[PDB]
């Protein structure tokens, strides 16, 4: 059943159930007055007057906040907090080696930012222009897009575990003028070739737009060199100037792109703005992380991801708060290190995901062994559907009963919680993201756009706007329309399935197109078909995601070789690796069937749901004892 929101928590809260319920339905019924009045969360150079000016339309999607207002995202996360707040630690770092971290004050953190943006210009870096960041968990990471965001310089993060192909893929498709990466990256006493990555991905002769290479020395392994192009963080750096004002940017100006995989094609650059984007993110981690001043908080997302930059980076900041960057995994060198993290620091709120849960939980109370997690207030959950006995062991083996679990469901299109439990607020159900956050209408549709009513499943829709909703698809509005906005009409598609019980709570049940969410990592099938496909002894392929204990999904591929060619284990890692090579490891696949069998209907096309089950272990109609007999092998 339901857990009763606690008396510490009750005591403290920032949004209580009577306020949640009069803010939502504020947030919907006059969004002008409540966006208005919360749009004041940030500190604006000039004031907006138009607040939601919005629409889901068929050939009018057009999406802005806050339009006619200014500011800057650097100062509001650095520069406003210096006054009063300037010794507080912005940035707790923790190394993937524990004898290393780092405090970084606002101070500081404001210091390095300033010589970085004036770093960034001095190399003709401008307003607009896009500077990718290929980046390891240090906090130099979050100093480039600081400071990328400081002077209006559009930043797009690339996950550090993408193969040179998947960078080279991104730079070309954004015309990247910066390439901002370290010599190594260090994960699980391991090095991450980050810059050799790089040099193989600038190899690729479709790749014209870089300029310059900047590189920090994180180990100072040996590595190659482009004199001129190629230079150095610590040189750069240190002969810039620590003063740097802060111009105005326009609320639509855009702030950042990420490459996020879809159901058809590669992925495409998703855009974020600056003000809509900002409110949202400050004002969601305040409400739900039921923010404190003095609150030590640690989300462990890569700043790869969107989770990295709203609730890691952004929102904390926005907010004033200490927010913690491990550099490693929170399984190495063993299942305790998260709770070990957690007492060393103190942290009072902990972000994380379902895979590492599971990670954790399979090693029992190894994953708690000698280490108390008493400063421990809150925890959450994001990426992936939880399921209630994950839920249940990260409640009481890590929040010891005592913490709410916010359990947050919402995506990269999304810039920050879309249905959340406010923690002082909602009742909880393991399992359940539970209500809307304030702005956010959900609706459930079947496969015909029929609404849904009451205790009902469907197709997750957003029927309105919501400030952080991102604005367009990099280079391409056309598509951003088609993708989200025609499937639905008028209406934002989620690409999700979910359930909503007799009590108005949704449970997201996943992915109703062909995107697959792999160790809380979002894919897509098509994608992966392609990078297969490429392989030279390969003439057809077909993926479906399957059941995992751990990750969630796997990645099952069913594989037709060129004819004349041969199975061999030698090309099953072979096939592998070259997914490994195309993508990179996240996307490698678990199992490759061979087969000749395909199963296709009168017109040629696969049908997926098939080899789905098939895979989950229960025209040519002579196609599936043969699938069925593979399958057993
Ligand atoms: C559970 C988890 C901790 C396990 O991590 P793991 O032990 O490294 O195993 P993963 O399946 O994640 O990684 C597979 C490979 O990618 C590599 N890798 C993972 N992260 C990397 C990074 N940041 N940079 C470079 N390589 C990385 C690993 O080293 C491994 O490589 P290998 O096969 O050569 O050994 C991790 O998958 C995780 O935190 N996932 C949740 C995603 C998330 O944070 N959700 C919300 C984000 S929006
Ligand atoms: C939120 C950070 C991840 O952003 P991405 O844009 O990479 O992926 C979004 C997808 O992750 C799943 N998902 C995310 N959160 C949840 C969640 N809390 N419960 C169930 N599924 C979830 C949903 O399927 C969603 O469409």
């Amino acid at each position: 059943h339901k857990h009763a929101i606690p008396a510490n928590i009750a005591d403290r809260c920032l949004i209580n159930p009577e306020q949640y319920e009069t803010k939502y339905k504020q947030s919907i019924n006059d969004p002008d007055t409540f966006w208005g009045e919360q749009g004041k969360i940030l500190d604006w150079i000039t004031p907006y007057q138009k607040v939601k000016n919005t629409s889901f339309a068929p050939g009018n999607v057009s999406i802005k906040w806050y339009e006619d207002g200014t500011l800057n995202l650097a100062a509001n996360c650095l520069d406003r907090h210096l006054q009063e707040n300037g010794d507080r630690t912005a940035i707790i770092w923790e190394g993937d080696d524990t004898s290393q971290s780092k405090h970084i004050s606002y101070r500081e953190l404001h210091r390095d930012v300033c010589r970085f943006a004036n770093t960034l210009l001095d190399l003709g870096i401008k307003k607009g222009d896009v500077v990718a960041i290929y980046m390891p968990m240090v906090p130099e990471a979050a100093v480039a897009m600081l400071a990328c965001a400081r002077i209006g310089a559009v930043h797009s993060v690339i996950f550090g575990g993408f193969s040179p192909e998947a960078v080279a893929g991104r730079i070309i498709d954004s015309s990247s003028r910066l390439v901002i990466t370290a010599d190594e990256g260090v994960r699980a006493g391991r090095s991450i070739p980050l810059k050799k990555n790089v040099d193989d991905a600038l190899k690729n002769p479709n790749v014209t737009s870089v300029e310059h290479v900047i590189v920090l020395k994180r180990t100072g392994s040996d590595i190659d060199w482009q004199e001129g192009r190629d230079l150095w963080w610590r040189d750069l750096i240190e002969k810039a100037s620590p003063e740097h004002q802060p111009e105005a940017m326009n609320a639509e100006d855009p702030l950042f792109i990420l490459y996020t995989s879809g159901s058809t094609g590669k992925p495409k650059g998703v855009l974020h703005t600056t003000g809509g984007y900002l409110v949202y993110a400050a004002t969601t981690f305040k409400y739900v992380f039921d923010y404190h001043p003095g609150d030590i908080y640690w989300c462990t997302a890569d700043v790869g991801w969107v989770t990295g930059h709203s609730y890691l980076l952004y929102g904390p900041l926005a907010c004033g708060a200490t927010t913690l960057m491990f550099e490693g995994v929170p399984n190495w060198p063993t299942p305790a290190r998260m709770c070990q993290v957690v007492d060393k620091h103190q942290v009072n709120i902990l972000y994380t995901a379902p895979t590492a849960i599971r990670a954790l939980m399979a090693e029992g109370d190894k994953a708690i062994e000698g280490t108390d997690r008493s400063s421990l207030r809150i925890l959450g959950s994001v990426g992936e559907p939880i399921n209630p006995e994950a839920w249940e062991w990260y409640w009481k083996k890590i929040g010891k009963e005592k913490c709410p679990v916010v359990d947050t469901w919402w995506q990269t299109e999304t810039g920050g919680f879309m249905i959340t439990p406010l923690p002082g607020a909602i009742e909880l159900k393991a399992g359940s993201a539970t209500r809307p956050f304030f702005g956010v209408q959900p609706a459930l549709v079947d496969n015909e756009g029929h609404p849904q009513e009451g205790a009902t499943e469907g197709n997750l829709v957003i029927t309105d706007s919501w400030p952080g909703q991102a604005r367009t698809l990099f280079g391409d509005h056309e598509r951003f329309e088609q993708t989200y906005f025609s499937t639905f009409k008028n209406m934002y598609f989620s690409g999700d399935g979910a359930r909503r019980d007799e009590d108005g709570y949704y449970w997201i049940t996943g992915r109703v197109d062909d995107v697959l969410n792999v160790s809380g990592h979002r894919l897509g099938t098509a994608e992966i078909e392609s990078a297969l496909v490429a392989h030279p002894k390969i003439a057809e392929a077909a993926v479906v995601g399957i059941p995992h204990a751990i990750k969630g999904q796997a990645i099952y591929a069913y594989v037709t070789l060129n004819h004349g060619e041969e199975p061999s284990p030698e090309l099953y890692a072979e096939v592998r690796n070259w997914v490994r090579k195309e993508i990179g490891p996240l996307a490698t696949p678990d199992v490759l069937h061979w087969t000749d069998s395909l199963p296709k209907t009168r017109s040629g096309a696969i049908m997926r749901r098939i080899l789905r089950k098939i895979a989950a272990g229960d025209a040519d109609p002579g196609v599936v004892e043969k699938l069925l007999e593979e399958k057993q092998a």
